[PDB]
């Protein structure tokens, strides 16, 4: 569409916040809260409608992982539970093929899920599908010719800088090649012939290098780093450019929103949220009402 919009996220606690920024004008308007606050959920869009997946409820009352798929129409300014997942998944990561969201990883307690499921929004149901040759939470997953990828992430033990493919006709993952980088809570996204994974934590620092695999060519290779260092960053492509989101540089929630331009390889400051938050879910649609 033509909206960024950012839901839920951490500052001090987890968070209900709905907030989407217009790049045209620059503008932020706080449209209706999530029913739950969370952090660690995933963001994506179908159909024109915005889903909040998964996550966890980090609260002063408890903390409550997310098995939760919510549903926010544009429209009418209204969030709407969907089906729950076979399981909680804390800081998911998500893809869309052919008008189905995919769920990869996350955790659950100490349980760290290998695991992967499928919502169809047409009778509003999970599915699990093959589960991924690796465990992994923080993950980024982002879909490349109908391909579904899962990138980096942590696996109860390491960070990691391996990645794997799904090929949903074979119901099957394979790995790919890692990347140079280990990023647990990277922004993973999609743009031209190519997966972007920026930022991240590898357990001792937050990042600032990006890189990127070509799938014709299996390589991943190095592009310029963000003017920030960020893990659990969300991230999102409008119109071409990569956009970055918030996050956490080891010292501050970041409100710093970066854009990369692919054609000058170049990252620019856009706008600053409206307050500082890290795992945030993102996505883009149609402005509301
Ligand atoms: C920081 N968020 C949770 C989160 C963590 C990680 C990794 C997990 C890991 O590699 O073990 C992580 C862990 C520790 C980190 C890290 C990344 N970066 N710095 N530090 C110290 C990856 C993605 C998300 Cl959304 S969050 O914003 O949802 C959040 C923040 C505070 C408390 C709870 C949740
Ligand atoms: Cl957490």
């Amino acid at each position: 569409g033509r909206l960024i919009y950012t839901a839920g996220g951490y500052f001090r606690q987890s968070l209900s916040y709905l907030e989407a920024y217009n790049p045209s004008n620059g503008s932020w308007l706080r449209l209706a809260d999530l029913q739950v606050p969370r952090s660690g959920l995933a963001g994506c869009v179908v159909g024109g409608l915005l889903y909040a997946v998964g996550g966890r409820n980090n609260s002063p009352d408890g903390n409550t992982d997310s098995s939760a798929l919510d549903c926010y129409n544009p429209m009418t300014n209204q969030w709407s539970p969907c089906a729950s997942m076979s399981v909680p998944r804390n800081r998911i990561g998500v893809g869309v093929i052919d008008g189905h969201i995919y769920a990869v990883g996350g955790s659950h307690g100490c349980i760290h899920h290998s695991s992967v499921e499928r919502y169809e929004p047409e009778r509003d149901e999970w599915h699990l599908v093959a589960p991924m040759l690796t465990r992994r939470i923080g993950v980024g997953v982002a879909v490349l010719n109908r391909l579904l990828y899962a990138v980096g992430g942590f696996d109860g033990t390491n960070r990691l800088n391996s990645a794997e493919c799904y090929y949903p006709e074979r119901n099957e993952w394979r790995m790919i090649t890692p990347m140079n980088t280990i990023r647990s809570g990277a922004g993973v996204c999609v743009l031209h012939n190519c997966i972007y994974a920026a930022g991240g934590y590898d357990g001792q620092d937050q990042l600032n290098s990006v890189e990127r695999y070509d799938v014709e060519t299996e390589t991943w290779t190095f592009v310029a780093p963000m003017r920030h260092h960020r893990s659990a960053l969300g991230i999102t492509v409008h119109q071409g450019k990569i956009y970055v989101l918030g996050g956490y540089d080891g010292h501050t929630f970041l409100d710093s929103v970066e854009c990369y331009d692919p054609d000058s390889d170049t990252w620019s400051e856009v706008t600053r949220m409206t307050s500082g938050r890290s795992g945030v879910g993102v996505a883009v649609t149609m402005e509301p009402c």
